[PDB]
């Protein structure tokens, strides 16, 4: 196929792209042909290019599995990326509607997007910094920190609840068909200054959703959208820098068709043919850094076991507080969690961090690093938590069920590290390491719900043996212990008839509380191995009360135990807490 080419100080939309010698000046020619894009043809922007109240909007098109069609960059990185900035212009704008009730949210009007992909499948997008910002917003989380007054600091937001959306990059499937083989690579979104609030709408830095191609208004309607379904297959988001946006950081899946995944909820487990069927499957975030979200972080909504691995979250719910989400309405949301998934089916969170989720002390009613939330087989393993405002964990009301979280570290959580207000049965907590300060305990004071803690470290990092509340609450057989390592506690549960107590943190690790404060300036993950391997602090000494004391372990929902925290093998008599000691 073609290959045309765009440069915002030469070009001349007069030109002809097809050759790197002959480009165009904007991105007006691009627009006007994106729609007749083309297996394996391509646009490519130069390193260096700068095209502001511009966009590129993209629909009803395709590759296939042998060319993609490309958006890109060409030629001397050390440039700068190009630069797409709508500032929220017209022509950015479209309507959306995702034309059916998806619960008490805003569910239609007009959304700003910088680069739109409107049922477009076999396409990648690559090395192309995005904004979408507002002159009149200013509110950067570098610089971030609470004040006794709004606004007091230089800084400026637009707190209307009638606020416009806006997008960085918007995935969009409503001709009631499979969206399929996206890819975002590089990127590097920033400045999305959209709504506080909408937690629906493409409002964020990246958004992916599903609408109904009509309004379901009969039996014979009914019959259509069972069918046929706009949902997303292989999409693919990594190693991109999601910065200051307004309201979620990065959301894939949310989609019409819960007025069928969600019309029987009791027991709250999820069959596998309907989340098949009607979400979306092999979606995968990997390797992305967000920073300065309004809202959440990261989640994954109605998706078929997807994989969200090597993630940074950092500094997210800036907005979620008192002083900023004044106009709420009727839908709320004044509540956010970092790193999650939403009516998922097995989904698997592993190898990522997640520092500093803010507000707990100033109105956000969540305040977690991970929420096992609504849906069915939710799986964090290997992932780091630190600083967050309210708990590592939360698993989240009465159909979040059949969780495991396991090998992984929380570090300096604060109010509580595990959170669980009357959630579902079948959690299994087991194999953990948590370091828990003055500002913490295990569980928070909310908590009244089912668990099963095992092989766990449980850490009292405070200047004298603490006497604990380990259990709150008998919902659902409340919390049961068995087998977990108590280190410097004056107590222990009444239901761990196998517990192994321990006097000083020292003669059990090598330098506990010693992982990081603060995710690297890159927002890559921390180096595990080799010269800046940072976890080292969490690996057991020679002659700890620690090896070989795990009792094997039958993980309740049949999740295969198959490495520790470092990803080294666990074979044999499980190493208590996360990590094994070579
Ligand atoms: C059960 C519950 O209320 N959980 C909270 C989450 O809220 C849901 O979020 C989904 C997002 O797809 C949707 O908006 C739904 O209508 C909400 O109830 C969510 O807010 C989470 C993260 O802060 O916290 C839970 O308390
Ligand atoms: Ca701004
Ligand atoms: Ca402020």
């Amino acid at each position: 196929g073609t290959t045309y080419y765009v440069s915002s100080a030469h070009g001349d939309d007069a030109n002809a792209g097809t050759s790197e010698n002959a480009p165009w000046k904007s991105l007006t020619k691009v627009n006007d042909i994106a729609s007749d894009l083309g297996p394996g043809d391509s646009v490519l922007l130069e390193y260096g290019s700068e095209f502001n109240d511009q966009y590129l909007h993209i629909k009803d098109t395709a590759g296939n599995a042998d060319a993609p069609i490309t958006i890109s960059a060409y030629g001397d990185a050390d440039e700068g990326k190009p630069v797409i900035a709508s500032n929220g212009v017209k022509g950015s704008q479209w309507e959306q509607d995702y034309r059916a009730n998806v619960g008490n949210h805003k569910n239609k009007g007009t959304v700003s997007t910088t680069l739109l992909l409107k049922d477009v499948s076999y396409i990648t997008v690559s090395n192309l910094e995005i904004t979408n910002d507002d002159a009149d917003v200013y509110d950067p989380i570098d610089t971030w920190k609470w004040t006794d007054t709004p606004d007091s600091d230089g800084t400026k937001l637009d707190r209307s609840a009638s606020r416009m959306d806006r997008t960085g990059v918007a995935g969009i499937a409503e001709n009631g068909a499979t969206m399929s083989n996206v890819t975002l690579d590089n990127l590097y979104i920033h400045d999305v200054d959209g709504n506080i609030y909408n937690k629906h709408m493409a409002n964020g830095g990246i958004y992916f959703m599903a609408h109904y191609p009509m309004e379901n208004t009969s039996a014979e309607t009914d019959v259509w959208l069972r069918e046929h379904v706009s949902r997303f297959d292989h999409v693919t988001i990594r190693n991109s820098t999601v910065k200051d946006v307004d309201r979620w950081g990065i959301a894939v899946g949310y989609t019409a068709y819960l007025n069928y995944i969600d019309a029987n909820y009791g027991d709250g487990s999820i069959d596998d043919a309907l989340i098949a069927k009607y979400g979306s499957t092999n979606v995968r975030i990997e390797n992305n850094y967000v920073k300065g979200a309004g809202g959440d972080a990261i989640t994954l909504m109605y998706c078929d076991r997807p994989v969200i691995e090597h993630n940074v979250g950092d500094s997210v719910s800036k907005h979620i507080n008192t002083q900023d989400y004044t106009q709420p309405g009727s839908y709320g949301g004044r509540v956010a969690a970092g790193i999650w998934p939403w009516r998922c089916k097995d989904p698997v969170f592993q190898y990522n961090e997640m520092y500093n989720n803010l507000n707990a002390e100033h109105g956000n009613g969540d305040g977690q690093a991970w929420d096992a939330d609504y849906g069915d087989g939710t799986l964090y393993q290997y992932n780091y938590s630190y600083g967050n405002s309210f708990a590592s964990l939360m698993i989240c009301n009465w159909y979040a069920v059949n969780t495991t979280f396991r090998y992984n570290i929380s570090q300096n959580d604060r109010q509580g590290v595990f959170d669980l207000p009357s959630n579902g049965p079948g959690n299994h907590i087991y194999n953990n390491t948590v370091y828990v300060d003055a500002d913490s305990q295990v569980l928070t004071k909310r908590s009244n719900s089912q668990s099963l803690f095992e092989n766990n470290i449980f850490i009292n990092a405070t200047n004298t043996k603490k006497t604990e509340t380990w259990n709150r609450g008998s919902q659902n057989g409340g919390q049961t212990y068995d087998n977990n390592m108590y280190v410097n506690y004056a107590n222990k549960p009444t239901s761990d008839a196998n517990a192994i107590e321990a006097d000083d943190v020292s003669a059990v690790l090598a330098g506990a509380g010693s992982a990081p404060t603060s995710a690297l300036k890159s927002g890559a993950e921390h180096a595990r191995t080799g010269e800046k391997a940072a976890f080292d602090g969490y690996r057991p000494v020679a002659g700890s009360k620690a090896i070989n004391a795990g009792k094997v372990v039958s993980d309740l929902n049949d999740y295969a135990v198959e490495n520790d925290f470092l990803g080294n093998a666990v074979k044999g008599r499980p190493d208590l807490g996360a990590v094994e000691a070579a």
